[PDB]
This record gives structure tokens, C-alpha cells and sequence, in this order.
């Protein structure tokens, strides 16, 4: 293992913004050239120590610069979320790094966390010296991730605003967004980004990354508080090069490195094997490991070739037309369901199914832990309910459910939620997955069928247990538009019928 020297200093940006720097170099002895990493910090939480962790990739044998962006507190500039000039800043401290340091041009890589993940990918595309990145807890489209089939995600929204202000001084975009979340006006927010938001989104530089053939590593958290899975997933999928995926559930642990940002320390021994094998040639297997790896609520990992394996053999479980004297409540019918039935629920209603809780004014948790929605309170006339059967021995879920669902809304405006939850003998639901969907200048009283893709997810279900869809048309998490006055009537035309597709192994 490698003794490393760390230097503090100023290292200009692209424009000459000067960069708060830790230049980290092995030390001993005499005294090739070793890969270098470039490590953009990100936002600042208490108890989180962005340089430890790359001090401790620098004593693998790395040259490491670990540096705060444009705008944060040690630099000059302002925060422009993974802007240009942000991104072309990485380029400038590769530069400096070869030119300053025993680092070898033929083996660069990059890796950050949120802030500093997106802005790595971004580099990969703009730079193709960059031959391996590593990104944790970040996004392929930030669009998708900050507002999913056109509904704000407002406490998404509100922690980027809060994880921006604890972090450094604002640019103009960010500012704006501020303002409108002041507020509560997330739809505006949204509205003031979306117009530069694809030049922040790896996503749109799929081309030039693929064309770049870097060695691509992306773990992030099921319950990402601001980049949910599903947009990673997409992006992922269309990579061409080496690559690996990994997800799990966050939790907070104390007395680590990253605890505070829900990621477990095995992250970045993994990152390590990664940039062993791909920058210094270390004959440790990563290139025959799974390309897709998860980490289910218990804790045990399943492994695939790919994505679209994740999904082979998927259950298709029909929905049936609602029925019960007291508490109404559909079916989930292996092979098959009914047609031509009709439910009708009033919008705007609250029920307890919700995919977070209300958060604290300012919180900095990364992840979300939904609470548990009890099923039999699940009002009947504000929320559709279909129940699978229960299961006698355990089954493991690994992928995106989707919902086909036929939907007549009596508003122009209404927004639809659909949760899957693991439902015990007793009726406690836990919520494996969700996803919003926005009907915006709607036509009353005519029927649209949607196809909605849940949330990825890795999730041991017990014998015990059943699956149980739940459908309402408000969430604590997202400004979703939804009147109460309205309804929303679901049916399932035999012609495309009611369907939940399950990836269960």
C-alpha cells in the first residue's frame, strides 16, 4: 500500500476560477507514473468526508485530485448544477494533474457522488482521455429524475435547494429554482430548468460517451431521494462499453465515511476492483462479474447479463373489477383478469398510501424511507386496490414492475400514483416501488390507457406475503394537481386490458 502526501491548494478552472484542491500523491519511492483520478466533492453534509475517501484510492497506487466546484464555499464562481463550465473544469484539472504531478495521461478516470457523479459522466462525453468512470448516487436525466411523466417532484426539488445552500453560493438557474420553491411553486422551478437541463444530463450525451468507450461503474440507491432508479437504469442499458450497475436500499449508518448519504462503505471498495482492473491492469475478475448487480431489502445480492433479464418470465397479473361489501378491492389474477368492469374514485382524496413522509424545512437525507401504509385504511372511494394472493413460500422481485392501466379522468388535470406493496397476513404493506403520472389538459370523460413503469427495486417477499396494487391520485412527495370535485374512473377494455407485469424469480 502506498503513503500519500496530501497538499491543499488553488487550481484554476477552465476560465481561471480558482478551485479548492487536496492534491493526493503516493509517496515511495523511485518512481513510475500512477493513473490519476479526478473527484469532484459534492454537497456538503455534516459527518461526510469526501477527501478521506479519496485519500484512501490514493493509497491503492493512485494520483487523486479531490476538488470543490465552481461556487462552493472554497472556490471562486457560482454553483451552475453541473453546468459547461463545471464540467469543462474537470478537463482543467486533468490538465494541471499531468502536468504537475507523476501522473500517467494513458490512464485517467473520474469519480463522484451526486453532484460530483453527474458531473463525471458529463466529462466522460466531453473527454475522451477519460478512460473509466465511477458514479455514485447520481442521474442520466435530470428532467426525469426532478420531474417523472410531468410531475414536479417537490421534495426532490426542495433538497437540491437545500443541499445547494449548505454547499456554496448560487448561480442564476439554481437561484431561480430557489425562489420558486420559497414559494411552493415546483412546477415553476421546473419550468425555469427544463430549457438547459439536457446539457446537464448525461442522457444526452449517449453518443459521445459511447463514442468515448470509457469503463462506466454506477451504484446508486433504490430510494434515491433525488434521482430515482429507473432514469439510471435507461441510460445504462444503452452504454455500449464495459460497464457495471449496481443497486441497493440506502440506510444511515454512523461512523463512516459516507453514512450520512446512505452509502455503505463496500461502495468504494468496489470502486477500487473497478479502477484496478480498468487503469492498472489488476487481474481481479470485475471484467467477468454480472453487468447488473442488486442488493434486495434484506440485504442478499442477485445478479444478470443485463437488464432485459431481469424481466424474463415476468409475471402478468390481471386486474379484476373491485368487489366487497365494506372495502371494495380488486384482484391481481395470474393469467388473466377481467375485462369491461369500471371503478370510479373521487380525486384529490388522501389516503395512506404515500412514497415518503412530510420532511423537515432545510433536511439533507439523501434517501427516503416510505413509511408503511396499512391496507385496510386505504379509503376505498380515493384510491383503487387489486390484491395477489398470499404466497406460501418466499419469492424475490428484481426489476421495474409495470402497470397498464385504462384511466377516465372528469378534470383536465389530475395526477395518478400507483404503488406495489409487500402485504402481510395482517394487512402492513411496505412499498417495494411507485411511480407518479401526470394527465395535464386532459379531455373529460375520455379514456386513456397508460403504461406506467414503476420504480426499480430488489425485494425479498415472504411466505406470508402477498402483492397488493394500490392506484390514488395524491402523494406527500410530488406537487401533483389532482382536485378534489374530480374522479378518475378506471376500466380495462378486453381490446388493452388492466395489467400488472411482475419480475418476480
Amino acid at each position: 500500500m502506498a503513503t500519500v502526501k496530501t497538499t491543499h491548494r488553488t487550481i484554476a478552472g477552465w476560465d481561471g476560477t480558482p478551485l479548492g484542491a487536496f492534491v493526493i500523491e503516493p509517496q515511495d519511492a523511485g518512481g513510475g507514473r500512477y493513473p490519476l483520478l479526478v473527484m469532484p466533492s459534492s454537497w456538503a453534509v455534516p459527518s461526510v468526508e469526501y477527501v478521506g475517501v479519496a485519500q484512501s484510492l490514493a493509497q491503492r497506487g493512485y494520483v487523486v485530485i479531490s476538488y470543490s466546484s465552481r461556487g462552493f464555499w472554497e472556490s471562486g464562481g457560482s454553483i451552475d448544477i453541473a453546468g459547461p463550465s463545471t464540467v469543462e473544469d474537470v478537463s482543467a484539472l486533468i490538465d494541471w494533474a499531468l502536468d504537475n504531478t507523476r501522473a500517467d495521461p494513458d490512464r485517467i478516470g473520474v469519480s463522484g457522488i451526486s453532484y460530483g457523479a453527474g458531473t463525471s459522466l458529463l466529462a466522460a462525453a466531453r473527454d475522451p482521455r477519460i478512460k473509466a468512470v465511477a458514479a455514485l448516487s447520481g442521474w442520466a436525466d435530470l428532467q426525469a429524475s426532478l420531474y417523472s411523466n410531468d410531475t414536479p417532484s417537490a421534495q426532490g426539488i426542495a433538497l437540491l435547494v437545500a443541499a445547494g445552500l449548505v454547499t456554496g453560493r448560487p448561480g442564476a438557474e439554481l437561484a431561480t429554482i430557489n425562489r420558486n420553491v420559497l414559494a411552493g411553486n415546483y412546477q415553476g422551478a421546473v419550468d425555469s430548468l427544463l430549457p438547459v437541463a439536457a446539457q446537464r444530463s448525461p442522457a444526452a450525451s449517449i453518443d459521445e460517451i459511447n463514442a468515448n468507450q470509457p469503463a462506466v461503474f454506477l451504484a446508486n440507491a433504490f430510494n434515491d431521494s433525488l434521482f430515482p432508479p429507473g432514469q439510471l437504469v435507461d441510460f445504462f442499458n444503452r452504454l455500449k462499453g464495459p460497464k457495471q450497475l449496481q443497486l441497493r436500499h440506502g440506510d444511515h449508518a454512523l461512523n463512516e465515511a459516507l453514512g450520512a448519504l446512505g452509502i455503505p462503505n463496500e461502495v468504494y471498495d468496489q470502486v477500487g476492483d473497478w479502477f484496478d482492473h480498468y487503469l492498472k491492469a489488476v487481474a481481479n475478475g470485475i471484467d467477468r462479474q454480472p453487468a447488473v448487480q442488486l442488493k434486495s431489502q434484506k440485504g442478499s445480492w442477485s445478479s444478470y447479463p443485463d437488464w432485459q433479464a431481469t424481466s424474463k418470465g415476468a409475471v402478468s397479473y390481471g386486474l379484476t373489477a373491485p368487489s366487497g361489501l365494506l372495502l371494495p378491492t380488486g384482484g391481481l389474477a395470474e393469467h388473466g383478469g377481467g375485462t369491461g368492469w369500471n371503478y370510479r374514485i373521487g380525486s384529490g382524496l388522501l389516503t395512506a398510501a404515500n412514497s415518503g413522509v412530510a420532511m423537515a424545512s432545510g433536511a439533507l437525507q439523501m434517501i427516503n424511507l416510505p413509511p408503511g401504509a396499512y391496507v385496510p385504511f386505504v379509503g376505498r372511494s380515493a384510491a383503487g386496490v387489486w390484491q395477489g394472493p398470499i404466497q406460501w413460500s418466499a419469492k424475490r422481485l428484481d426489476g421495474a414492475p409495470e402497470v397498464r392501466l385504462t384511466v377516465t379522468p372528469s378534470r383536465a388535470n389530475t395526477t395518478l400514483y400507483a404503488y406495489l406493496y409487500a402485504e402481510d397476513v395482517l394487512g402492513n404493506g411496505q412499498l417495494i416501488s411507485h411511480k407518479p403520472y401526470t394527465l395535464r389538459g386532459a379531455t373529460p370523460g375520455q379514456a386513456k390507457t397508460l403504461d406506467l413503469r414503476l420504480e426499480a427495486s430488489s425485494w425479498n417477499l415472504p411466505a406470508g406475503s402477498r402483492l397488493t396494487l394500490v392506484v390514488d391520485t395524491v402523494d406527500l412527495r410530488y406537487a401533483g394537481i389532482s382536485q378534489l370535485g374530480g374522479a378518475v374512473t378506471f376500466t380495462s377494455p378486453a381490446n388493452a386490458p388492466s395489467v400488472l407485469k411482475v419480475p418476480l424469480h
